[PDB]
């Protein structure tokens, strides 16, 4: 059986930061061991843990995910416990987000940053649902559309310009339910090449009692 265990995070190459996804359809480290490929799942922070790992030698592959691909070749998971961090580069950074309810509207407020130089905005969107798990991958069907933009064709990312988004709680009460606690989630969507399917960068989920 296993003899082995891994735990780490994803961190931002540049601020140190968790680099956040959604642990279904988001970011994923694909392995191969030396000598039939398995995915190891990251939890929406950017946190992973396995506690079913084989004591080998592995090649790691991330792509398809928020951040720049990139390969990990000889990397040695040792018996017993192991903890790896990895440095990436996201397509995009949420900067100074704040969430919060006013009256009766949810508005989010950031600005954001390119990973590189290249990277340009496709999609904008306020996440909500029940459970901290929230993202495009866990998700609530809203009414008014202000909750999301899309850029067409995508836009020029410019670090000075602030984005607002929306929810009116009044016209969304069936699943914005008054007393319950919902997760919002500043999500942004950057357009990139040669890099496959590009998944949305995150802010830090904020919990809002209404
Ligand atoms: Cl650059
Ligand atoms: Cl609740």
């Amino acid at each position: 059986g296993p003899d082995a265990s891994i735990h780490g995070s994803i961190l931002d190459e540049q601020t140190g930061e968790l680099v956040g996804s959604d642990m279904e359809n988001g970011n994923a480290i694909k392995v191969r061991e030396h000598g039939t490929d398995q995915t190891w799942y990251i939890t929406n922070t950017g946190e992973y843990r396995n506690n079913m790992v084989f004591a080998a030698t592995y090649d790691v592959r991330f792509e398809n995910g928020n951040f720049y691909p990139f390969e990990v070749k000889d990397f040695v998971v040792k018996s017993g416990d192991n903890v790896y961090d990895f440095k990436v580069i996201p397509y995009i950074r949420v900067k100074s987000p704040k969430v919060e309810k006013n009256g009766n509207v949810i508005t989010a407020t950031f600005s954001l940053e390119a990973g590189k130089q290249e990277v340009k905005l496709k999609e904008i969107q306020l996440f909500a649902f029940s459970d901290m798990w929230v993202g495009n991958n866990v998700k609530l069907t809203l009414n008014g559309g202000t909750d999301k933009q899309v850029f067409s064709p995508s836009t020029a990312i410019n670090s000075a310009d602030i984005y607002t988004l929306s929810i009116d709680l009044g016209q969304n009460a069936d699943v914005l339910k008054y007393s319950k606690n919902y997760y919002f989630r500043i999500g942004a969507l950057a357009d990139v090449s040669g890099v496959g399917t590009v998944r949305h960068n995150y802010a830090p989920v904020v919990v809002i009692k209404l």
